């Protein structure tokens, strides 16, 4: 039962040694916008050298796997394999492929409220998109992602497809909003998903943290022992909650969305699923254990 | 009076109407569907007036300011109504905001509005200054979410920016989630936009329209209404009927609109008593057989 203590000194050396791997959230953890978190690449390198597995799990649905891989390299994280990178975009594509196969054939298409990266992730899995060239097949699912082209007419069209009860509704994540480097905020997929759900009268299947699905998607590709895995993230209600649900050890870093006091407030309120085991000022602080 | 969803006809209809001082009518799906009146609706209103029963009208429709809504009634054949009898969520939003945003002269700021020109006009008639109107946009002191056919990701973003300030109010006209169109398709309702704005801003909106009691308050500032002796007549269980229950009125579901008898009956069998109408009719025309 999580106590939100500062991970330093001996405990930190013990926690890292016991670890098989570290699951890292990306935004607010490795970088903020185009500014990397100092020590972050050096941390990853030392982790690898110490033979501790690293994986990356992000609710960001803007970047397909190849562009996310480029971003890591560009910002200075070398030696990563694309296979280590999980976004809600990737896992939505895999969930939709799973739900849409069958003994039946001639499936259908996905209507996507989202950007080019999310679309590209679905095409890479072999799904067809409403609005691509050629045949208009039956729309069999609506996917809601981070959609800067969101509009009333696109909301209306989503709901029309959802009048068919067999048409699925999937959302990449419910993150409600995100910080920008200028201090302003941008609405998150959760706000778009809420509009689509309310207008269509449906409940969405949510793929991203804190949904366990994000973890299944990962364990299909790697063996992960939740007991010996650290889940590291900056957001209490997505990363920490996810970590608790998966039975992992949880580390809040303070470089991102949540504050140490928000965590303490959950603790005093006895909401244990939202309380991290440990916190650090920065993921750079983890290095003193290697 | 625990609702049993009974068909209002015969003696029950004569009794209920006889005890009533007045009838509150929801408008869409009740007096009309689109540009098509419900047959008998104009005659009903006339006969109600002759019988000395007061009528008032509530709508969650935020598209027409009160003058145009009044012109609509007249054009479709409803005679004898005065504009002051018409309460829309637009009107009541303008009043809530006028109440909450008066203060010293210099304090007065602006309302950032997600909605159409009807709603805009309703707020200006109440003396409110609007972001996006000509000249200086003063401090935004409230965000209003209404039915917004021009809703967009950037305007959602701009609303949230205003809402970062905890003292900026968030008001929604209503939470109706979607509405039927004449071709059988649907348009998203304010409730869906409001949900997006509330989620992205981390705020709870003050809701003005039915089933919020605020709409009833907005009405009782202008007219004496005894809820015990008033019928609330509507086509939507989750908005009109619930509203009637919260205000302590006898509730009548009419079937010419959004909800079905079977939806009402399922609420009954589930014990969701606040979503069960006391009575129902196929059409509000049926009410006429209870008047002499
Ligand atoms: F990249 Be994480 F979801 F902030
Ligand atoms: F006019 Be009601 F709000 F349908
Ligand atoms: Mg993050
Ligand atoms: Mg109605």
């Amino acid at each position: 039962m999580a106590r939100c203590e500062r991970l330093r000194g001996a405990a930190l050396r013990d926690v890292l040694g016991q670890a098989q791997g570290v699951l890292f959230d990306c935004d607010g953890v490795l970088w903020n916008g185009e500014r990397i978190v100092p020590g972050a690449p050096e941390l990853l390198q030392r982790l690898a050298r110490a033979g501790k597995n690293t994986l990356f799990v992000s609710n960001n649905s803007r970047r397909a796997r190849p562009e996310l891989a480029l971003r890591f390299a560009r910002l200075g994280f070398a030696g990563l394999r694309a296979e280590q990178l999980f976004s809600s975009a990737l896992c939505a594509a895999r969930l939709l492929r799973q739900r849409l196969p069958g003994p039946p054939d001639a499936s259908g298409a996905v209507f996507v409220l989202g950007g080019e990266g999310l679309r590209a992730e679905l095409r890479a899995a072999g799904l067809r998109l409403a609005g691509d060239p050629g045949e208009d097949p039956r729309v069999r699912a609506v996917l809601v992602g981070y959609d800067e082209q969101f509009s009333f007419s696109r909301l209306t069209e989503a709901c029309a497809h959802l009048r068919d009860p067999d048409c699925l509704l999937v959302a990449t994540d419910r993150d409600p909003w995100h910080p920008l480097s200028d201090g302003s905020r941008t609405p998150g997929t959760g706000s778009l998903a809420a509009a689509v759900e309310t207008a269509s009268g449906r409940q969405a299947l949510v793929v991203g943290k804190p949904s366990p699905y994000m973890f299944q998607c990962i364990t299909e590709d790697f063996s992960v022992d939740p007991a010996r895995t650290l889940m590291v993230g900056d957001r209490l209600e997505t990363d920490i909650l996810f970590g608790h649900r998966c039975g992992m050890t949880t580390v809040l870093t303070l470089t991102g969305v949540s504050s140490l006091e928000e965590a303490q407030a959950y603790l005093t309120a006895g909401q244990r699923d939202l309380v991290p085991h440990y916190y650090v000022e920065s993921i750079a602080d983890l290095m003193e254990g290697l």
